[PDB]
This record gives C-alpha cells, structure tokens and sequence, in this order.
C-alpha cells in the first residue's frame, strides 16, 4: 500500500559542503514511465562519498549521496521490464542504456547517460524525485542510497540473486567490482607479472584481489598508513611498503624491488602525486598503469611525456571497466559460488541512522568498508 | 684492404648546436669485438635529426648525426655472426640484444642497451670509433649515419635482402616503420574505425598507411599546413582538417566530425600540446592515443586526469613498437613484395655533400623526406 504514492521516510540529506549529514524526514514521489523505486537494506560509504562532503568531488547540492548499496524493489513506473517488485537488486552509479556508442563497444562501460561527467543530479528526466522541508534536493549518480528509499531509472538499477546476503554484496555495487574489474578487465593482469597497488583502502584490496585471481606472482602495496598491510597480505599481497620509510621516491624504491619496473601500477587513491608515481614505477617499454582513484576538481597534473614515448600504457576506467548491468548480477552470483571473497574489505557494520559515525571512521582511517543497515 | 685499418673519409660533422653540418674528413676506426663497420649507401633527413641541431633533442656534442639509413657491410669485428662484409644492412637506432628483460617480452622493444633514454653518444663500450681534427665525435643513437663509413654494435645492425633499393628501404630504418607499427602494432588500429593523425610529414604519413591497411574506415589528416593534404589522401586519409581554419580547438572539432570522439588518435608532430589534443579528441569511454612525435627536452605538460579515468588508453612507442632486429628484414621482404609503398614518402633526392641544403628544405616545410646519396 505505498505504491504510486508518496513515501515519507527516513534519509541522510546533505544540505552544504563539509557537514555532516542530517539524518531527517524526506519526501520520495512514486516512479514515472521507466523509473524503480527502491526500499534500501544496506549501503557502504564509499571514499567518493566523502568526496562530495569534502568538496572535491563536485555535484549540486543539497544532495542525497550514497551509491554502494542493496535493495529490494518497492513498486515501478509503467514500462519497466528488468525489475519487478520483490526483487533483490543494486543501484548502478553508471549506467546501461544499452542504446549508446559506448553501450555497443565491446571495450567500454562509461555510458554516455551517466551523471558523473557533468553531473545534473537529477533523474534522467532532469528532476528529482526527492523533497526534504519543502526543498527539492538533488540525485546522486543516478542512485542516491543514503535514503530508506530512493527512485532510479531503469538503466541504473541491476536484479540480482534472490538469495544474496544484501549486507555484502552491495559492495559489489561499486568497491568490490571496482577494483577488481580494474585488475583484470582493465589492466588484463598476466599470470606471473609484477603488480604495485598504491592505496590499500576498499577499492585497492579489491585490486590486490583481482590481481591475485589472474595470477600474478607479486603484488606489492603501498600506503602511508602501515596499519594497513596486515590485511593486504590477506588478500594476496606479497609485500608492503610505506613511502615515508625511505629517504628516496617511491618510484625509485619500486624500479628497484622489481629490478626494472613493476608490470602493472594502480592508482587508487585519488591524488595528483601518486597518479604519474604510479606510472614512473611501472617498466618503461611495456608497464601499464592504470589510474582508479578521483582526482581533485579541476587540478590538472604535470608530468613528462617521454615517459610514455618509451613504450608504457597509462589508462582510467569507471567501475572496473564493467558493463555495470550486464555484470553485477554475474558477480553476485560468482560471489555466492564462492568465486571471490567480501569479507575482508568489512571491517564495521552500523545502523544507517550511525552515518556520521561511519563517516568518521573512514576519515580517521580506523576502517575500511562500513556497511550501513536500514 | 682496409680490414683492420683506419678509414679516413668524409662525414658531416655537428660541432655545435643551431649550425650547419661541416663536411670534413673524419677517421673512423676498424671495429672491435662485436662491432661492424658499414660503408653508407643512402640515408634519410628525420626530423629527430633537425631537433638535435635545434637542441630539443639533446644528446652529447660534437657528434655525427643521421639515424634512417642503408648501406653495405666493410667489415666486422671479431665474433660477429649475424652479417658478413658485402651483406646490406639497415642500422637499428634502437638496437636489439636479445637478451634483456624487454628483448624477452613480448610486446616490449624498447631495449635496455639503447642510447636513447641517457644518451652518452658512444658504442656499448663507452668509446668513440670517429677521429676529425684530432678529437673525438660522438655517435648518435648508436648508428651515426651522416658519414660514409660508420661502425656501429652488431645488436645495431641488420642484415636484409641482398636484392634490395638501399636508396628506398633507409626509410624502414626510421620513418616508415616508426609510422606504420605505430599503426597496426602499437594503437591495434580495428577494421571500420575512425583514425585522427596530428601531423603530416613522413611519419605521419606512415601511420596513415598503417591505418589504411589495417581498415580504418575513415582516416582524418590533422596539419596547420594544408600543402600536406594531397598527399595524405594519396595515401589513404579521407579528410584533412587544418586547425588554423577553426574559431573552436581542434579536440571540439575532431569530436564533433567522429559523432562522439575518435576511436584511435595519434601525435606525430612532438609538441606538448597536441599531445593532450589528441589524447581529448579520442573517445572518452573507449578511445586510444598514442603519441608518436618527440617533444622538447625536459618539458611536462600538464592533463587532466579526468581524461584517463573516464576508459581512455594513452601510450607512445619508440620505432613502431616493433623489435628491431627481427623486424626490419621482415619489413624489407615485404616491401620487396610490394605489401607497402614507399615512393610517396620520398620528395627530394639530394647528393650526401648537399645535406645542409636537405636540412633547408625540411626545415622550409618543402620536402617530406629528403634522401642522401653516397
Ligand atoms: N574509478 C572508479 O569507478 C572508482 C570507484 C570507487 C572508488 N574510486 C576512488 O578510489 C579511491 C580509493 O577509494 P577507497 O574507497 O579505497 O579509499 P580509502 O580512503 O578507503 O583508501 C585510500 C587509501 O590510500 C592511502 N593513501 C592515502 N594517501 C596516500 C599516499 N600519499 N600514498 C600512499 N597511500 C596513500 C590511505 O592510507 C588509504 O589506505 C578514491 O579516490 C575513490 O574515490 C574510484
Ligand atoms: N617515436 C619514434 O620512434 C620516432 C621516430 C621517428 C620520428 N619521430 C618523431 O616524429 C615526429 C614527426 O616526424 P616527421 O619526420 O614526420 O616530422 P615532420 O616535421 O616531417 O612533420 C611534422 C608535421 O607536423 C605538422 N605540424 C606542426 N605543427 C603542428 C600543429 N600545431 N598542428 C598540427 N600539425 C602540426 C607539420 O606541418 C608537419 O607536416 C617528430 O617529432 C620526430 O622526431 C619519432
Ligand atoms: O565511487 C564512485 C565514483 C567513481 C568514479 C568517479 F569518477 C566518481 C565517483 F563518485
Ligand atoms: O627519430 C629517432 C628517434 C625516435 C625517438 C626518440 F625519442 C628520439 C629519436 F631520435
Ligand atoms: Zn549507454
Ligand atoms: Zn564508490
Ligand atoms: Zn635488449
Ligand atoms: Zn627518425
């Protein structure tokens, strides 16, 4: 008895930057033609959501974030077909319209529907679904999941494994697929190459994880955050180093360990610095680099294109280079296969009316995924 | 008879940066273990070969200079046993050892003995085999083709068909390889794609050959001078666009004729800033870039890392990517086969002893490659 009706619920609305969230009453319309309406279960907190509060990753506000999550569809709007509701699902943050150039290439996933290269932060329809004290507030990537319930379009939401455990897999929403998609989709990590993960964080695991599964014979990490190596072994790291132990460039310490440079790099911390690091440590005729992490608005980098003229490959990508509808249901059902495992990168489970408290945690660097439960 | 002797002859010697060459007897030693002496039949004018006069090539002077060359064994030093006196041999300017980290790959081609990356200006041993007016001369590249006898490593050399126009395969020793493998070994350029080349000299006209023989459906010729267009039709590109003639810059434009961005773009000039065009004017989500053109000594550009995260690949490649030795035969048994053109890359023939006058009509904008004749 909520469908095609509003629903007052509970969600974390971000009114300004630098903030923490106000946990309060929001509005949330009925979906329209092609739209779902989800009730949320679980949702991480992700470092790009932090972004947002922080400022450098830039989107209109206020604005209702959140984009790592699990549901169960509540009602849809006329015309949808991929969903019904009861069904187990995930938000996809990038889309899959399936209709696009990029949707139709074999190699790319960045639809050209998303909302992250000039992000609206509305639906598709370019309004929002969301009031909160009169106000409309803005979408998120499309998903928005710091909400009891949120509207998405049909292009932004996956059905998945009526069995999955929706507290961990909603990682396979963006951390998990993420990282792991880059390893082996992205960078193709070959069996007994050389990996250096920079950042070991949620989404570098899950580049450790990945590069474990393609099977590399090493994969060294690399924080400045020692606390953290323990778990990188875990998952598969071989070794660990922290740049601030050394008097010379990280770069310089990696060319060395892998006598030559390193066969794959990965940036996934988000910082200018570590970006062409990253990309100076892996071997100069035939290393691939591929960046992960966001980088601040607007701050271009600098570096030296012979490093590239020699040979190396320098590349990005959005969630792994996954076709985000295609994919996530396969990865849930590898998951519960158990094809790959989620929890290592959990290190705190929270009611989703303790956000703040999350977001304290991943901003102290006590944990790395908190999960958020409705 | 002049095994093992001293040769004097003629070379045209760079005493200084931003003069002309100085015709002048040199003495060139006989060669030592694992080094062979080549008497020059006919060598190409390269750009790169420009930038060392002008500087933003920087390698150590005096030197003789010259790289893109053919000529036919003198002599070789003891324990040579891949060419013989009186075979035909291309020099490699990026040699191939066949025994390092990078030989033993298989994609990677930039070999560690080059002398490329910290360039000393000698033979592997640390020496010079050129005498003029008592002092020693550098090598460039280990090869030092403006010379009628040079001595070069044997892991420098190559030895191809017997039956072979020295006076037209010189180009496989630079600027029609560089181009071509660039083309259909480095970027992989697919059957029906979109191709955007920035710049239209000689190697640029080699990647539109590549591009054209691995299928690209259209090939767009970029040059701010519009001289150069005939010819890169000649030789497959289906449209030529010259930035001057645009109010927007040319990444807008390139992605605005392709409908959404190039599928494969390349820099063949060597500055900073069409580097980063070319790298924006591919496809954002699936797009490759591969630089090609040398850029000045010492100088970052500065990019946006936005434009690697959203899926775009960027890479460059010394010589086509292709490993030399191995290659360069191949290429000149298939020139020979005719599977490749290379007269429209030749404009002007000149005798060796007009080499400044070659330099002229590079540096005019006249001539695409200029040959020199022994
Ligand atoms: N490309 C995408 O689709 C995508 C998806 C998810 C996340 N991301 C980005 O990935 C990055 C990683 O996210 P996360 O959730 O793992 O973040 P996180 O904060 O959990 O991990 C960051 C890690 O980097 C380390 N670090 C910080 N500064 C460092 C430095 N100078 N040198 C070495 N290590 C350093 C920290 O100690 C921490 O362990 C973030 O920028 C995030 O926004 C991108
Ligand atoms: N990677 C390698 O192994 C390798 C090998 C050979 C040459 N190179 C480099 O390749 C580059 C090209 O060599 P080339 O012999 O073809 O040179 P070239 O001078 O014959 O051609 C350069 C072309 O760029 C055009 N151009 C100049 N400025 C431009 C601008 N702003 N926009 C568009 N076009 C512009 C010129 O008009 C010209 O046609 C040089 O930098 C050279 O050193 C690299
Ligand atoms: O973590 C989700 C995410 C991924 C890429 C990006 F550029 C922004 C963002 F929010
Ligand atoms: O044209 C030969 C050549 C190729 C690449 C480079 F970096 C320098 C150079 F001289
Ligand atoms: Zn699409
Ligand atoms: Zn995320
Ligand atoms: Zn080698
Ligand atoms: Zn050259």
């Amino acid at each position: 008895s909520t469908a095609g009706k509003v629903i007052k619920c509970k969600a974390a609305v971000l009114w300004e930057e630098k903030k923490p969230f106000s946990i309060e009453e929001v509005e949330v319309a009925p979906p329209k033609a092609h739209e779902v309406r989800i009730k949320m279960v679980a949702t991480g907190i992700c470092r790009s959501d932090d972004q947002v509060v922080s400022g450098t990753l830039v989107t209109p506000l206020p604005v209702i974030a959140g984009h790592e999550a699990a549901g169960i569809v509540e009602s849809i709007g006329e015309g949808v077909t991929t969903v019904r509701p009861g069904d187990k699902v995930i938000p996809l943050f990038t889309p899959q319209c399936g209709k696009c150039r990029v949707c139709k290439h074999p190699e790319g996933n960045f639809c050209l529907k998303n909302d992250l290269s000039m992000p609206r932060g509305t639906m598709q329809d370019g309004t929002s679904r969301f009031t909160c004290r009169g106000k409309p507030i803005h979408h998120f990537l499309g998903t928005s999941t710091f909400s009891q319930y949120t509207v998405v379009d049909e292009i932004s939401v996956a059905k998945i494994d009526a069995a999955s455990p929706l507290e961990k897999v909603c990682l396979i929403g963006c951390g998990f697929s993420t990282g792991y998609g880059s390893a082996v989709k992205v960078a193709k990590v070959t069996q007994g190459s050389t990996c250096a993960v920079f950042g070991l964080g949620g989404v570098g695991l899950s580049v450790i994880m990945g590069c474990k599964a393609a099977g590399a014979a090493r994969i060294i990490g690399v924080d400045i955050n020692k606390d953290r190596f323990a778990k990188a072994k875990e998952v598969g790291a071989t070794e660990c180093v922290n740049p601030q132990d050394y008097k010379k460039p990280i770069q310089e310490v990696l060319t060395e360990m892998s006598n030559g440079g390193v066969d794959f790099s990965f940036e996934v911390i988000g910082r200018l610095d570590t970006m062409v690091t990253a990309l100076s440590c892996c071997q100069e005729a035939y290393g691939v680099s591929v960046i992960v992490g966001v980088p601040p608005d607007s701050q271009n980098l600098s570096m030296n294109p012979m490093l590239l003229l020699s040979g190396r490959t320098w590349k990005g990508a959005i969630f792994g280079g996954f076709k985000s509808k295609d994919s996530v249901p396969k990865l849930v059902a590898d998951f519960m296969a158990k094809k790959f495992a989620l929890d290592p990168l959990i290190t705190h489970v929270l009611p989703f009316e303790k956000i703040n408290e999350g977001f304290d945690l991943l901003r102290s660097g006590e944990s790395i995924r908190t999960i958020l439960t409705f």
